[PDB]
């Protein structure tokens, strides 16, 4: 059922996750963590105080496709376990130095094809699969892209609604 995922996606907060390789995802996806650029980094860590869920939707760049969304379940964190991320041209370990630690609700792909018909009222009413890392998506239309992800099977919201 759907009843737990739209509990957890109420009232939350959404941001856009450009990755510019797979690798990465799946290092997140394995290790439940995720690192981004300063500028984002603040952001986030200010929306998790603001907000019940903090929800990341992921998209490889590239690909076409989302790759799955999780909740923020911390702030961002120094000096922890390491991680070795795939750098891009442009990157720095120490641009990636804070790391959220995250649950995933969904593991599943979504083509951008199906998100077509969802447009964004923070990027201009752009389609939602259009914007930059750490770009916010107002809630309605965040909570519907979520909803059209095939359901993660593997995954019980139990221990997740716990933590709010
Ligand atoms: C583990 N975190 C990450 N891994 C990868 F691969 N791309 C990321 C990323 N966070 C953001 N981007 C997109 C981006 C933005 C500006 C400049 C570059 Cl070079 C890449």
């Amino acid at each position: 059922g759907t009843s737990k995922l739209k509990y957890v996606l109420q009232d939350a907060r959404f941001f856009l996750i450009k990755s510019n390789n797979h690798e990465n995802v799946s290092l997140a996806k394995a290790k439940g963590v995720w690192s981004t650029l300063p500028v984002n980094e603040k952001k986030l860590n200010l929306a998790f105080r603001s907000a019940r869920s903090v929800i990341l939707i992921f998209s490889v760049r590239e690909s076409g496709k989302f790759q799955g969304f999780a909740r923020l379940s911390s702030e961002s964190h120094h000096g922890g376990s390491p991680i070795h991320w795939v750098l891009p041209a442009g990157m720095s370990a120490k641009m990636l130095g804070g790391v959220f630690k995250i649950d995933w609700i969904c593991r599943r792909e979504l083509p951008f094809t199906k998100s077509a018909h969802l447009t964004n009222p923070w990027n201009e009413h752009k389609p939602v699969k259009i914007g930059r890392d750490g770009q916010e998506i107002e809630l309605e239309c965040g909570t519907q892209l979520c909803l059209l992800f095939p359901p993660d099977e593997s995954i019980d919201l139990y221990q997740v609604i716990h933590k709010m």
